[PDB]
């Protein structure tokens, strides 16, 4: 009872795109930004190119290709989809460029201009993307504010599927982000869609604290014990008990008594219907919308380039 994954893996010619700037390096390889012009199409698509540095003795290509498999199989307005790979001397991943960066840095550099409407709408959009990942039977295992990209201040998407794993029709693994993981994932290394709900709760806490580090100043090894002791993250200042109660339910030890992603969408959508009743922010403000550099006459954002 498992459906055949008929997703298309588009191979892209290196001629078809031009790098422009380095958005960050280290760790893996390098992440560039640039434009992708499919030959004979007359469109320029802003993309983000991620290649593996010095792939002369890596064998981490089994890791980058696993991410490409996952990114090519997802299609949701709140999930980053792979545009294609390039099989040059270094393997490259090409996805849609998210101009405003990850939501964790954006929430820090704009904390004096982020309204309750924006915060509650982001929590709905992240929950929608996660609910879609649950439909496709995919467990993210690495949900956080750093792994949610901001296309516009009004549109965020879930990304970074390196740790992502496709369940059948309760995954057991054995480097992890300790402070975002559900208790079962620490002790038993069990990952479920409800283990993502815990990480979703930590992600919401990141946004309401405008980017504070969870458990800041605590060693990672001591987290397994204080969570069994009944301790959680504090109530952020702007958080009413209404919002913080939802954050608390995500952090319950009984994993099945946690909220479903389809329910988190509904609760935060009801609060986005009246944002200042649930988030108290001093002075509820505006957020920005851009063409950058060269001849941007035929520019098409990737969400409008659909080749079947
Ligand atoms: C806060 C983490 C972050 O990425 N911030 C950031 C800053 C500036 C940007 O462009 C203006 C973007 N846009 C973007 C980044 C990525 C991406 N990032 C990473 S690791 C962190 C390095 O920061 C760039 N990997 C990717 C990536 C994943 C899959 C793929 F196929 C290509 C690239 C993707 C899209 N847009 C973000």
């Amino acid at each position: 009872g498992e459906a055949p994954n008929q997703a298309l893996l588009r191979i892209l010619k290196e001629t078809e795109f031009k790098k422009i700037k380095v958005l960050g390096s280290g760790a893996f390889g390098t992440v560039y930004k640039g434009l992708w012009i499919p030959e004979g199409e007359k469109v320029k698509i802003p993309v983000a190119i991620k290649e593996l540095r010095e792939a002369t003795s890596p064998k981490a290509n089994k890791e980058i290709l696993d991410e490409a498999y996952v990114m090519a199989s997802v299609d949701n307005p709140h999930v980053c989809r792979l545009l294609g790979i390039c099989l040059t001397s270094t393997v490259q991943l090409i996805t849609q460029l998210m101009p405003f960066g990850c939501l964790l840095d954006y929430v820090r550099e704009h904390k004096d201009n982020i309204g309750s409407q924006y915060l509650l709408n982001w929590c709905v959009q992240i929950a929608k993307g996660m609910n879609y990942l649950e439909d496709r039977r995919l467990v993210h295992r690495d949900l956080a504010a750093r792994n949610v990209l901001v296309k516009t201040p009004q549109h965020v998407k879930i990304t970074d599927f390196g740790l992502a794993k496709l369940l059948g029709a309760e995954y057991h693994a054995e480097k992890v982000p300790i402070k975002w993981m559900a208790l079962e994932s620490i002790l038993h290394r069990i990952y479920t869609h409800q283990s993502d709900v815990w990480s979703y709760g930590v992600t919401v806490w990141e946004l309401m604290t405008f980017g504070s580090k969870p458990y800041d100043g605590i060693p990672a090894s001591e987290i397994s014990s204080i969570l069994e002791k009944g301790e959680r993250l504090p109530q952020p200042p702007i958080c009413t008990i209404d919002v913080y109660m939802i954050m608390v339910k995500c952090w319950m030890i009984d994993a099945d008594s946690r909220p479903k992603f389809r329910e988190l969408i509904i609760e935060f959508s009801k609060m986005a219907r009246d944002p200042q009743r649930y988030l108290v922010i001093q002075g509820d403000m505006h957020l920005p919308s851009l063409m950058d550099e060269e001849d941007m006459d035929d520019v098409v954002d990737a969400d409008e380039y659909l080749i079947p």
